[PDB]
DNA sequence: CCGACGTCGCATCAGC
DNA sequence: GCTGATGCGA
DNA sequence: GTCGG
């Protein structure tokens, strides 16, 4: 990328503000600025040039001037030397360990991978699985493997009930050549915004995927969201594939377009689009787009018959999934 | 200046 | 048990 | 940290 040094610096700062400072709005601000700089089609020559972009303000412009001049950021060089910040940033790389638990572990003297493995009984279920697969979960998934995973999920879903439709979303649907995990949107005509005519709709699919040894572990599970672990089958004498994170979201079938807009992302794209919706007097979630009254109270859901209908309400030209990788 | 910043599912805990 | 935060996650 | 009223 043209501005990878700057965007990496802002990402590291975002991660510091999220994991150490526990400042979620600074995290979002740094990530928004990193994203707008990442798609800027010029090699940035000054902080003033970057400050013209939405989400880049005075302070990031100053950091960009320091980084352009020296190749580094003193603020980050200090953060790296802080042992508490270093430890907290490492611990939060385990799935299920967030900013609060990381700081509590550091207080308790649990600061390393060796420390975590010594103290499994101090971990909740999610954290225990996150530790088990710590290395695997930092590996990316080649699109070729995503296609094999898609084949399994779609065919196994069809064996349970031919009326299910499973849609792989996330970076995969945005056409990425690799993905961090697999995101599966699921619908069934028995589950709509008006009624649930069949119990265990998500459970039956999870169960079938466990039965064929595709799903290997569960991080959390409810009526509409599964968060877990999966693994492709390997052939004779082959090294095993890495275990992969999988998310399955069962969405009311009549609300598929809002659901697939949400689950396609990216996360920053969704934040930007929902923020624009609010400025336009609407609120968007994974189910509906609703107007806002003068009181700021959301009104009744608006008719939606395509993803583009949602863009139209907020006066955005349509963006294909491949152009949503913010 | 300063209030707002996207929205919500599941796990966990506190208070009753 | 229920209800309402809070944490961590999508 | 940045934006917008
Ligand atoms: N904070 C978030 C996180 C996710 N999401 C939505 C949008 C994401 O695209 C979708 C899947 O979450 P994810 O973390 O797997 O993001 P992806 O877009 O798939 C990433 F590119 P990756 O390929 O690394 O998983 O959930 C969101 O709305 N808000
Ligand atoms: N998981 C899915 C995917 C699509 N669909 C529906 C939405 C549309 O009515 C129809 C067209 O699908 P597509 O948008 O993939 O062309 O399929 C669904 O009900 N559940
Ligand atoms: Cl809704
Ligand atoms: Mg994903
Ligand atoms: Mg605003
Ligand atoms: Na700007
Ligand atoms: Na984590
Ligand atoms: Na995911």
């Amino acid at each position: 990328t043209l501005n990878g040094g700057i965007t990496d610096m802002l990402t590291e700062l975002a991660n510091f503000e999220k994991n150490v400072s526990q400042a979620i709005h600074k995290y979002n601000a740094y990530r928004k600025a990193a994203s707008v700089i990442a798609k800027y089609p010029h090699k940035i020559k000054s902080g003033a040039e970057a400050k013209k972009l939405p989400g880049v303000g005075t302070k990031i412009l100053e950091k960009i001037d320091e980084f352009l001049a020296t190749g580094k950021l003193r603020k980050l060089e200090k953060i790296r030397q802080d042992d508490t910040s270093s430890s907290i940033n490492f611990l939060t790389r385990v799935s299920g360990i967030g900013p609060s638990a990381a700081r509590k572990f550091v207080d308790e003297g649990i600061k390393t991978l060796e420390d975590l493995r010594k103290n499994e009984d101090k971990l909740n279920h999610h954290q225990r699985i996150g530790l088990k697969y710590f290395g695997d979960f930092e590996k990316r998934i080649p699109r070729e493997e995503m296609l094999q995973m898609q084949d399994i999920v779609l065919n196994e879903v069809k064996k349970v009930d031919s009326e299910y439709i499973a849609t792989v979303c996330g970076s995969f649907r945005r056409g990425a050549e690799s993905s961090g995990d697999m995101d599966v949107l699921l619908t069934h005509p028995s589950f709509t915004s008006e009624s649930t005519k069949q119990p265990k709709l998500l459970h039956q699919v999870v169960e079938q995927l466990q039965k064929v040894h595709f799903i290997t572990d569960t991080l959390s599970k409810g009526e509409t969201k599964f968060m877990g672990v999966c693994q492709l089958p390997s052939k004779n004498d082959e090294k095993e594939y890495p275990h992969r994170r999988i998310d399955i979201r069962l969405i009311p079938k009549d609300q598929y377009y809002c659901g697939v807009l949400y689950f396609t992302g990216s996360d920053i794209f969704n934040k930007n689009m929902r923020a624009h919706a609010l400025e336009k007097g609407f609120t968007i979630n994974e189910y509906t787009i609703r107007p806002l009254g003068v009181t700021g109270v959301a009104g009744e859901p608006l008719p939606v018959d395509s993803e583009k209908d949602i863009f139209d309400y907020i006066q955005w030209k349509y963006r294909e999934p491949k152009d949503r990788s913010e």
